[PDB]
């Protein structure tokens, strides 16, 4: 079917008015659009892309760390086994570190070399290439001008904004509410994935070359998960590059398009995607969490799925839910009922545990909280832990307060004789927040 190769939802901006036009915001967050390509974005806003050129970055922080992926240069949209025999899903992506200065040297000399090949005139085997990925631009003192340029974007797409759920977590989540940079040569691949906890993502191509994108809607993610399982791959943790013929045969639609310098790509909640550089270019990217029922629902789903798969959630959805009820007026009836439901579940499970502890003679110690103190995760199994913290007698004594979840502490110390129970929030306080959380009226 032509329905298996659908057109890409696109918007062409000419000027600042197109960029601040409110229906643009509604178009991007609409669940029917798995991806939106906003063409001409940097031009419309007069964004100085030159601030993210390799030359500028070398000048600013030449010793900054780069994660290198070493890959094979593959033809077009395919991925072949090393021998050139069959197309397969597993893709080779070996890891190391370098600096901005050293990758730049390779980026530049790579281009000079293809110029000379182009003037030499005249199934693999395939060449090897290096991709500079996940460069951390969180530091405002190292990247002042770079980060300031991005405040020129319309609010809904900014790293920081009042309507962005990630802004209400109350703490930095590296790569999500901070900017990441990518430095590329042709063939550089970002393999198939969903965003962390299914949050939306924003990507701007700095240029000068293009990137080619492949996109699959959220509700087909299960099919791709089955493919991975059948091919001995972990959907969440392995590197894989889908066989397009396998997908067409399984009746999975695939969006495909080119991102040019200055184009902004909006990846909607839960959308599955993978990317390769066609030319020489840099990209920047981060996440955004719109206040919609669909975004919250999908984030919670992946949060629960991550527990089953023994994978840590970078977004602490329990802490976030309480922050919302504490500080945000919610006027969408569906979204409100979702949050209220989750808080109720958290509260009941917490009340159930606290009473079992008390019935069994275990002391609960008032420990409280400092402000801007992150959510805590279990030092053993890395699940989020809320309110009741399990700390060893020794770690308590030394005031290191190393956190365990209840189950991990029990597996170590059968009657918890090796632990103290620390409580961060009074129950009366939590009941109050829940009870005062009501649906706000909006006429929109
Ligand atoms: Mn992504
Ligand atoms: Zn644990």
């Amino acid at each position: 079917k032509d329905k298996l190769n659908p057109p890409t939802p696109s918007i062409y901006l000419e000027n600042k008015r197109d960029a601040f036009f409110p229906p643009l915001h509604q178009f991007c967050t609409n669940p029917k659009n798995p991806v939106t390509v906003i063409r001409g974005l940097a031009g419309a806003l007069k964004l100085d892309l030159g601030l993210f050129s390799t030359k500028t970055l070398v000048e600013a922080n030449n010793e900054h760390m780069v994660e290198v992926r070493t890959q094979l240069l593959q033809p077009a949209d395919e991925n072949w086994d090393p021998t050139g025999t069959k197309k397969i899903w597993r893709c080779e992506s070996n890891r190391s570190h370098t600096t901005i200065a050293k990758y730049a040297q390779y980026q530049a000399s790579s281009f000079q070399e293809s110029l000379r090949e182009e003037n030499e005139k005249r199934k693999g085997p395939f060449k090897t290439i290096k991709f500079g990925t996940n460069i951390d631009l969180s530091d405002n003192k190292k990247w002042k001008l770079q980060l300031h340029e991005l405040t020129k974007l319309p609010a809904f797409a900014r790293v920081v904004s009042a309507g962005n759920l990630l802004t209400h977590v109350g703490h930095t989540i590296l790569g999500m509410n901070t900017v990441q940079l990518y430095m590329k040569v042709p063939g550089s691949r970002t393999p198939g994935h969903q965003e962390n906890n299914n949050f939306c993502s924003v990507n701007i191509n700095i240029g000068p070359g293009d990137c080619e994108w492949f996109v699959v809607p959220e509700d087909y993610w299960g099919v791709l998960n089955d493919f991975c399982e059948k091919n001995n791959l972990n959907f969440l943790m392995s590197s894989w590059w889908p066989n397009l013929e396998d997908l067409y045969e399984a009746n999975v639609p695939v969006y495909r398009f080119i991102q040019r310098p200055g184009d902004l790509v909006w990846i909607n909640a839960g959308t599955v995607h993978w990317v390769q550089a066609v030319g020489w270019c840099n990209n920047i990217a981060w996440n955004v969490g719109p206040l919609t029922a669909c975004q919250y629902k999908l984030a919670v789903e992946r949060y629960e799925w991550n527990k089953l798969k023994s994978v840590k959630s970078p977004v602490p959805m329990v802490h976030l839910s309480w922050n919302m009820a504490r500080n945000i007026k919610v006027s969408d009836p569906k979204l409100f009922e979702m949050i209220k439901y989750c808080l109720l579940k958290i509260l009941k499970q917490y009340q159930t545990l606290r009473e079992a502890l008390v019935a069994a003679g275990k002391e609960v110690i008032w420990h409280g909280r400092t402000n801007d103190e992150p959510a805590h995760y279990c030092s053993i199994c890395e699940v989020e832990v809320f309110n009741l913290l399990f700390v060893t007698n020794e770690s308590n004594t030394q005031k290191t307060y190393i956190v365990h979840c209840h189950d991990c502490a029990r597996k170590t110390s059968k009657s918890l004789e090796n632990f103290v129970v620390l409580e961060q929030y009074k129950m009366e306080d939590l009941i109050q927040v829940y009870d005062q959380f009501t649906l706000a009226l909006s006429l929109s």
